[PDB]
């Protein structure tokens, strides 16, 4: 509907960029996947950062179980991260891992550019990925990962600091969720 | 997007109804309708069952400014309610007023149920209003109510109490939000 909400996560967003604080956040850790997501949500969420206690489901694909997140969090965050493909492999799983109950897919975006940033000087320019083909690659991604690699990988820059770059890829990322 | 927090959140309507809860909440007024408010979003919005102190807008259309609800709230709440006609536009007056950060559309469904209830002793069949229908009414209703109050006056019913017919109200009420 009218997603007055995220009309507002997206200034904080914007704020956590503008500020610098985004270089303060821990990087390719849960820890800091939660503290992106409180930047993102406090004040609209109550749940701001916190980890899901209820078990959440896009039609009949459950995401990972609440009952299990205590042990399959620490093993993602321990996959190596190497390289672009073992990146995107492990940002695969912290996305069927969806840990919170809401803002997983931009969270975990910023995640994802974080760990690109340090490891490989890269980030992705979301305003260049067409919405559809995003959210296509992605359903796509826990059978074959293959689509969203290719698609991250055509993308990739190495303007890795420019605020208003970061800032185009984030209004981007929540143009995916539908706030247009 | 996946809007998991709205799945969450249509359990508790679901229990709202069920439960006999919603046979206490206060009806016709600002604080009755917080309370609705409060039990569909708590644990789920900060702000679930609070006035918001931020503006919103859909496109240019910016609903009533948060620095005169103190001032029009109790004036909407003193609007007569003795028949149909009065009570759509009591209801066309509180959606424009708006005064969630999110959720209006879905409380205050259900906080127009409880007048007509109290009033007429009808309900509204929201799953017999098509969704373009219905927004495309609500839309319309600042400039002229015709089209809101032609369409409920054809979907009324007098079984005002059956849990079933009111779990697929509430059903269509957040599937008028993108819930599917
Ligand atoms: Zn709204
Ligand atoms: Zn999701």
């Amino acid at each position: 509907g009218h997603m007055h909400l995220d009309r507002q996560s997206l200034e904080k967003a914007k704020h956590l960029i503008q500020s610098g604080l985004i270089d303060t956040i821990e990087v390719g850790t849960i820890k800091g996947l939660q503290e992106i997501h409180r930047f993102l949500f406090e004040g609209l969420y109550e749940f701001a950062g916190k980890i899901r206690d209820k078990n959440i489901a896009k039609g009949n694909f459950r995401f990972a179980n609440c009952l299990y997140l205590d042990l399959i969090l620490p093993r993602i965050e321990s996959m190596p991260q190497n390289n672009f493909n073992q990146i995107v492999e492990k940002y695969v799983e912290m996305n069927i891992a969806h840990p919170f109950l809401e803002g997983n897919g931009r969270a975990t975006r910023i995640w994802l550019d974080l760990l690109l940033k340090k490891e490989l000087k890269k980030i992705v320019l979301w305003d260049r990925i067409d919405k559809a083909a995003y959210l296509s690659a992605m359903e796509r991604s826990p059978v074959n990962d293959l689509e969203i690699k290719t698609l991250l990988k055509k993308h990739l820059s190495s303007n890795t600091n420019d605020p208003l770059t970061l800032i185009k890829g984030i209004t981007q990322s929540y143009y995916y969720e539908g706030l247009g």
